[PDB]
């Protein structure tokens, strides 16, 4: 019994540790997804930058959730990573649909681990997920959902043009 | 046939993309043997620090590796990353000893990697190798002996005066 | 016998002769696209300038082996520079379909120079070459492909206002 | 019929076509010269800097008569250009014996696409033409001229030493 | 059996520990060499200048041999330094005679250690020694050879005059 | 007969030409000891740069007694240099018991030539002498005595830690 631990359960840490799983893999997607667009036949490098940005805020999230979970006397039990679930992604739009649902996952993630978390009374908990997870999920999933408006609008006339435009001018612009 | 591609051979980046897969999971055991030492019931940080930023220098040879593949007209495919080999990681010297390991491994698969490299004639790559990769490699070795040979004339005496010196002040003094 | 020279063989010279006509003679072709769309009835200056660097680059690796070579003890033999393969050069499409080949051809060439510079032992030039020329040559290399990509993604729709944005947007915004 | 094009001869363009190529040939020899004394064995840097900053200026009117060529409605139309006519370029002496020749030879041609530019009534030419050419020329052949009387005076005593105290005081004093 | 040592021969070793010798006697000769201009009665400065800091070089170049050998988990073994060959100098042309020869044997020794290094395959090895080793030497070799040369053109008329001049706007111009 | 001396016996001279030779060599075991403790199985950094920067002093020492030699009207004779007379050179501890000694043989030569100095009495040597080296010799070996005390004091203990500390702490502190 480490001398630290109180008020968490090991049900909140099981969590926790699949919480670090889907952080380091969704990570994984977004690595995968970055090299896909600086590839010399893709050739899109907004599209690159702005997964490989998004790698590192996952990386981030899983780092921030293994020192919680340190802090509060969890055992950070580590899992293997599952490879991506495609090599080739396609158009933006494409690689874009895959991207606002790995999200909804997360998110969703948060949401069952932020309840178990209550319905298990965990006072900080239901404190440290939403200030930094919670919150940053919704803001990163309407940007996301805003984005596929655009693209959409956009690569439904002649598409490699508004492939191009897109990102030429939305990363590049606001 | 990829337009741009010129002297790289199939096996040259079969090799590269086994080359990922080994920085992406010694980046892996570096994250799974810092968090380690974040433990409260170790708590030895500057260890802790050590490592995490192994991971990170892991993570950016991986990246690297992936920027030349493209570079050179490969083909950049992802397999999941095993997770790490051992959970508990005991005293630094043992962490330690884990680690001067994983690194001959590395550095001896960019000595198998330089060499097919060679034999299959390759020219931009018996450089972009050593450059960056076989070059840090043999530094970042000499100064992981360097450390044994402090952590064991140390921990050797009374051995937890020792873990705690080695840390207080080495990682605070050079 | 220039007492100097040690270890460079007469063939390693008379390589690096060639590739000083290679470079003087690739700078030629770049001077006359660069024009080319200087013309006011082509009137694409973003590629003039793309161009015109490019001519530049050249001439520059061309006195950097005429330097070395007068550094190893060889006697530079000039040889006069044939005019460039086309005068009319069209769409940037084509220009930079001739261009792209140029570059496999210079690069194949350090390539072919390299080898005979290890076939026939030669320590300090299986590293000049690589160092300033194999390096370079590669990111251009794939730079330009990227650039095939985005062009052919564009000036394949309505073809004239694809060329427009790309020389506007690409020589303007990265 | 170029939508541009006024009061240009086609003959004008055919003489500026023809000073392209003297301008880079011209430049030709100035690199040959340059790479001369660089050499091991002559070793007078002071004028291979003397020629190698000529070879630009003249690489220079060359790019400037092409602009003003594109300007007018011509088409640059390009021809290889004459290897040097001679290889080996003696004492400094006759190296730059060999120069007030080259600079009487373009001057000599400035004046005859000038006069031509007259008779063929041609005005924005007969200034375009002596702004930048007609008169550097004439600065640029003084200053040669005064050189081969200063290196005269010199290497007509003892020959080696004049040569050498011509480049360490000469080109390290005025 | 060293826990560093990797891919490190006895015989890539053995030929770095003469190359230390080999460093440590050129650097012998070259304070023996400073200290005779430095002399009252040869009283040329500017050369003992030269020669100082060549002796400084090459103590250098013995102790980054030193400090390589002992990253890769060599033992630097030490042997006595041979007293220079020759005491009396003599003219600067005959010192620098002297000279131009330590260094073709220096670099001929570079030469044969990167070949042991590459038929007993050794990849960061047949780097180290080019890029601060192989390459210095080329330079070095090159302005040793423009030097007699010059000093060669000047000494041959009435010989003191030529030595005086030479150091005094030789190591003073350029 | 050089015009300029004065005063300085030939016996100076040749025992100013031993005091160089034993400069010289005191300077060839301070580099050996250096990189004695540079090594990866002594690790001990702090050691190695106190015996680098003692090696130069040393040849300071040495350089200053040619340049003054020269000075009077002397001819700086050179000898071989032996080697170190150890190989392995343990523990600080030895390491330091070797170095005390090679200091009291060096001042026992300044106090012997300095004594040569004044019975063949000469005025600004029994003064050249003291200012730079009799006097340093003493503050450099009761600093040295010092570090005995201290690392016997220590090292006397467990004393793997004592040499730890003692690096770490006294060069790092003080
Ligand atoms: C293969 C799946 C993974 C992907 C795609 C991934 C992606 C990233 N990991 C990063 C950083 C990092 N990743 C890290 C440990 C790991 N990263 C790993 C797996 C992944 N990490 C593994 C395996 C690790 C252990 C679980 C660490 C420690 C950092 C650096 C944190 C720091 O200190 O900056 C970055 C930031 C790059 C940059 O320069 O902006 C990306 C994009
Ligand atoms: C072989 C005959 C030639 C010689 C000797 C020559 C010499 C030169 N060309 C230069 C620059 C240049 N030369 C250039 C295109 C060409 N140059 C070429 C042929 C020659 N160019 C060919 C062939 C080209 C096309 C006609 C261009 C574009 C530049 C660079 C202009 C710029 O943008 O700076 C420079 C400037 C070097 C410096 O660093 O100061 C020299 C000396
Ligand atoms: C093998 C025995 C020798 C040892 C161990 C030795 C050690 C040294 N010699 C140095 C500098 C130097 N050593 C020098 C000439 C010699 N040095 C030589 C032999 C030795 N020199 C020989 C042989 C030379 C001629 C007698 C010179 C000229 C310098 C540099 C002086 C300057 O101009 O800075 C330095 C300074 C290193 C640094 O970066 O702080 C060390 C440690």
């Amino acid at each position: 019994s480490s001398q630290i631990r109180q008020n968490y359960s090991t049900e909140v840490e099981a969590a926790v540790n699949r919480l670090v799983n889907l952080y380091l893999r969704a990570s994984y997607t977004y690595l995968s997804l970055g090299f896909y667009f600086d590839r010399d036949d893709v050739a899109l490098e907004g599209v690159c930058h702005f997964f490989r940005e998004l790698a590192e805020e996952k990386r981030e999230g899983a780092e921030r959730l293994l020192k919680m979970q340190n802090q509060r006397g969890g055992r950070a039990l580590f899992q293997d990573l599952q490879k991506p679930s495609q090599d080739e992604w396609g158009t933006t739009l494409d690689a874009m649909k895959a991207a606002i649902v790995l999200e909804k996952s997360l998110n969703q993630a948060l949401l069952d681990l932020h309840a178990l978390g209550s319905a298990q009374a965990d006072p900080h908990l239901c404190d440290f997920l939403e200030s930094h997870f919670l919150d940053e999920e919704v803001k990163l999933i309407k940007k996301m959902g805003d984005h596929l408006t655009n693209i959409q609008r956009l690569v439904g006339s002649q598409a490699g043009l508004g492939e191009y435009l897109f990102e030429r001018l939305t990363l590049k612009h606001d």
